[PDB]
């Protein structure tokens, strides 16, 4: 169970499963222990009213690949199949499961997220029989509980050559916000006088099914395919004709055209790559990790991802700075356009962050606690985090600002950083408040250790705030304008106060506190602003006991593995990095929960710390001040014999560390 | 487990379980082997399009009985009590769960679809203390996926005697046909003064609860009771009023008059009755048999059973 | 009644009574005769159909801070109070009443349409009494005949620190074309465990309250603050959450800190004056109209007042 490219599960077990997803950024298939069914398939960009926190939130959509097999009128059930496997090839994101049928036939099945097609599934099923057999095949599209107004559809588009039945559904989201379309087709490779009668019924109030028979003669391979095209009225304005017309689209491009575009964009992303030798299991996580976030993501879009990228409803589906600050720095320095997307969604929402500062007596652009398709704030309002927790505002400029120095786009800078930066920063000089001794404070936040409600002059806060003024400063230089002498002589003054044993203080009330997360030890990575080997050392020293085993999201072990890889421990690092992830972990393919122990896989905002950990930590690679990717000095674990890193930077460099 | 008149399972098994059904012929509560919650409730009468057949069917209503405990801020799970048993007490359709907590209490549950009142359940629990504890108790209201267009609302009815607080939800039937009106209240043996105060939580689209705290000192027993009631415009043309005044009405008849009523509808069914000596296992099956046929009826109606009852929507509910 | 900065009424009379507005270019809200009272409330930037014209209009909107003050029982009225005086204090945009109940207490009462959050009022109530009292308090939240298809909630807001009882109405302007939404708590001096509790009533279609008691002692005073947030979909997509996030948002900020920021903006504004010496009834007048256009203005928006700015309806708010 230690391929570098496969996660495999002998006969998944029902009891204790926790599915995998195959995604390309726009639609994720989470997978059911049971044959031929998917578990729940997730719509980026559709938000609704639903569920928890009375806010917008992913609604769970058509289960489109459902199908029900049955052999010489026997029904193909978990309990009478043997030999069932399933697995996820990471290289190009197929999920297969394959089982023997008795006496009768063999079964593969194999399904994609088309990579290339963002409202585009196609599942191929194989069929090698060892008798005489007949199958019946029924696709089944329910309408799930989270959709209402359904209509079930079902037509011939026929011309000389081809007759494609379509099989369609169109529903609604709760409040009828959205209007989501579903339509799938049966592809054969015999034609259109060979291939078989498709029937349709329509006998439940939220289900219909398409379905054949065929007849498959001993010792023969039969192979047919399902494509469905699955979008809504928050991707184009008349979903039910888009949806029928794509996967007419696909039907005509063929199986063979489609998967070739497939692997042809996984391959690309691929080009990107962490190869551990020495330890067979460090490097099938570290390919599980760059695979979910290569899933949960897409370049030349406006799409962010959720801290569970499209593998369920996690925090309702919503943007924070789980994406600027953990799955944006490793995408930055594999493939920059996937870091270009993640920020292009908040250039796209920078009115509404315009709004919110406006609604809550603040200058420039505030943005929210948690975002969704408007930009507006979306936090539930039960959450004290969404009224105060502030430091988003300054991850965003952060994240910004990097994109440029990694890139050098100056156009980009101009067009896009730049308004974000300028924005961001009126923010925080409408948001301290200058005291007596000249010094500038940032009172009343939830701290990034969000046990810390309605403190003050939180450390990470803070620091957020004197990066996002500074950077904004750099990059009104680059552009040749003047920025206000005011952001200087604020981020120069903003408090970051000390305890007596000289470690940094994580806000005005904190003496020894159990902290939920990182917060002080983030002034040494990301924020740079602690460069000083015995303060870095002094402050993990102080906090690294203060994160409880329990109810802790992984945001913490990642940042310490980072740190002491810097100070050049080995043992300390490796500790700290396994610590990260190995105890989220869920069955049976290693999916990562967001606390230890935990059960709601997947959260790619841990994933996106860890590997940090791995390039910006054992490799060394940093985002140079100056521009551009450097390495500074680094340990690998005892037990790594080497470490390559891939496709780094706009040149595309190869990394190579060893002992 | 050959009692002639209980039906009795010790650390029930949600692999393998399979609820036990109360009911008055009008509302039915299905177990679930989750302590303090119910699997399903069913009304009677109220039928819209919904899955199975594409034709009318019964509609999984408000699970309204389902309650979250927690002991010095620890939840009751099926994975931290012990002892764990439920009872379904033929004599008078009483479904009771017990178990022990740690070493902090014993609780008792049990609930009823009052007999006289077609639309009224109720449920009594009791913790028996071994030390000082603090309990927190939750009553939710979950929309169930089966309707829409849901409001939650929670208000005080107040006189120099009482402080009746009541949840409420009103909602519609998949395709708007039926209108459905629930309304909770917790019922205190302590008086206004002393009783706790109610908290309400609307933190979800689908979902609000009402919650209290209460110390209890070591070697005491604390009761209080839920009180209930679930009506739909197929019963009534307003039943956002009449759900709330009919959980208002049951609070001032109180827990003993309304158990006694409950009894005495009860007791006069079972003077038809079916005794088998020489064959424990048969009276149990005969007197289950016959605890179904009377739960899933009622006198004086224009109601019929459906091949399952009010045990959940078999055959969507109709009547053949 | 030549104060250069404030406007004064001794003993209002509703028969020749024109209110005084407060305002921060959002929101409006006009006096009322009335102690504890508004008469009108007026949102910028939200229009529908509705009467005048068969065009576009201003809606009156929530009467967000009306509230009923009784001692032991017996409810303030204006046959029952004396030596009742309102005042404007055109620095700050305070409208203040103020009034003695019999030989009891001595109540005032300031509010603001906050001066730096556009969606955001509060009122001060502080009470004196000259002997032992009990004060209940109820604030109202009446759906005007403007607005349809409301909906009334009430909710706690908890932390170990916190109780933030939040009163939320939700309903339509007349075409259905805008979505507002009103969320008010009630912010105590005392703490979470000696906070009075808050009762709600849901007794009319078209109004609920909460309510709560607090026992004064001779010689004391009381003080409390009502928070409310006005906003409707014409400011942002979801107006309901937006709400209520609002008003937790300022009860956690708290009065001192909500006032401080109010009173700086005020005072930024007056760095614009006009100073007429010989003539103090020229003074004042001239200090009321630079007040009535700072109220009904914005900077760093793109708002523009109509003939009325927030005064009322006139002219259906449009802008000329
Ligand atoms: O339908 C798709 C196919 O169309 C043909 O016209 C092309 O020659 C093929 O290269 C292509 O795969
Ligand atoms: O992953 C979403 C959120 O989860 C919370 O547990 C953490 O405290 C936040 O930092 C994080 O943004
Ligand atoms: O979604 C509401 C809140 O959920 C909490 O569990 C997280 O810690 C917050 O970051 C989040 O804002
Ligand atoms: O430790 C986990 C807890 O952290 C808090 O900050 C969040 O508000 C809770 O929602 C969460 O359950
Ligand atoms: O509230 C119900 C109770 O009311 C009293 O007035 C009666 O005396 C009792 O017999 C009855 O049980
Ligand atoms: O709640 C608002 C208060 O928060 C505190 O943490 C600050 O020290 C106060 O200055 C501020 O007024």
């Amino acid at each position: 169970h230690q391929d570098p490219w496969k996660l495999s599960a002998d006969k998944p077990d029902s009891n204790n499963y926790y599915g995998e997803t195959v995604a390309n950024g726009m639609i994720g298939i989470i997978s059911s222990p049971e044959p031929l069914k998917v578990k729940e398939v997730v719509l980026a960009g559709t938000y609704d009213i639903y569920k928890r926190g009375r806010v917008s939130s992913f609604i769970p959509n058509y289960n489109l690949l459902n199908m029900k097999l049955a052999f010489n009128g026997e029904s193909v059930q978990t309990y009478n199949i043997n030999n069932y496997k399933q697995e996820l090839d990471m290289r190009n994101g197929a999920f297969t499961g394959s089982f023997q049928f008795k006496d009768l036939a063999t079964v593969t099945y194999s399904y994609y997220a088309l990579r290339h097609l963002p409202h585009c599934i196609m599942m191929v099923v194989n069929i090698n029989t060892q008798k005489d057999t007949e199958i019946n095949v029924e696709n089944l599209l329910e309408t799930p509980s989270s959709l209402n107004n359904q209509q079930n559809y079902f037509q011939n588009i026929t011309n000389t050559h081809v007759n494609i039945p379509l099989l369609t559904s169109v529903a609604f989201t709760p409040t009828g916000r959205s209007k989501i379309a579903v339509s799938n087709t049966f592809l054969f490779d015999e034609g259109k006088k060979l291939q078989p009668e498709i029937l349709h019924r329509m006998n439940d109030a939220d289900m219909h099914a398409m379905s054949f028979d065929k007849k498959i003669k001993a010792g023969k391979t039969y192979s047919f395919a399902l494509i469905g095209s699955l979008i809504s009225s928050d991707h184009i304005n008349d979903p039910y004709n888009e949806a029928e017309r794509l996967t007419i689209y696909a039907a005509l491009e063929g199986k063979s055209r489609l998967l070739n575009r497939h692997m042809q964009e996984w391959n690309s992303l691929w080009q990107s790559d962490i190869q551990v030798e020495g330890d067979p299991q460090a490097q099938q996580d570290i390919r599980s990790m760059l695979y979910h976030l290569y899933s949960f993501t897409r370049k030349s879009t406006s799409l962010s991802p959720s801290p569970m990228g499209l593998s369920g409803l996690g925090y309702n589906g919503h943007v924070f700075w789980d994406t600027e600050i953990w799955m944006f720095p490793p995408m930055l320095l594999l493939h920059p356009e996937i870091a270009k997307s993640m920020i292009e969604y908040r250039y796209q929402r920078l009115d509404a962050a315009r709004k919110k500062a406006a609604i809550y007596g603040y200058d420039g652009a505030m943005f929210p606690w948690e975002s969704a398709d408007s930009g507006a704030e979306e936090t539930p309002v039960n959450a004290l985090t969404g009224a105060f927790e502030h430091h988003v505002t300054g991850d965003v400029a952060i994240a910004a600002w990097q994109y440029y120095l990694v890139t050098g786009d100056k156009e980009w800078l101009k067009e896009k950083g730049w308004p974000i930066l300028k924005a961001t920063a009126e923010f925080w000089a409408s948001r301290v408040e200058k005291n007596d001794k000249g010094e500038y404070e940032i009172k009343n936040v939830v701290a990034a250790d969000e046990w810390a409600e309605n403190i003050d002059n939180n450390a990470y806060t803070n620091g957020t705030a004197i990066r996002n003024l500074q950077y904004a400063s750099k990059c009104a230089t680059v552009l040749g304008v003047i920025a206000p002498k005011e952001w200087t002589l604020i981020a120069d003054k903003i408090l970051i106060s000390k305890m007596s044993n000289g470690v940094t203080r994580e806000h005005d009330s904190y003496t020894d506190q159990n902290i939920k997360q990182a917060d002080a030890n983030l002034l040494a990575y990301p924020l740079k602003l602690i460069t000083d080997k015995e303060q870095i050392e002094r402050d993990l020293k102080y906090y690294q006991t203060k994160i409880p085993q329990s109810d802790t999201p992984a945001m913490t072990q990642a940042i310490f593995s980072l740190l002491y890889s810097r100070l050049e421990d080995s043992d300390q690092a490796y500790h700290w990095f396994k610590d990260a992830y190995q105890p989220n972990l869920n069955p049976p393919f290693r999916v990562i929960s967001e606390c230890k122990g935990g059960t709601n896989p997947y959260f790619s905002t841990g994933a996106g710390g860890v590997l940090q950990a791995v390039i910006m930590g054992f490799g060394g690679l940093d985002i140079d001040a100056a521009g551009g990717i450097k390495q500074v000095k680094s340990v690998l674990p005892k037990n790594w014999k080497k470490l390559t890193i891939t496709g780094i930077g706009i040149e595309k460099k190869t990394f190579v560390l060893t002992h």
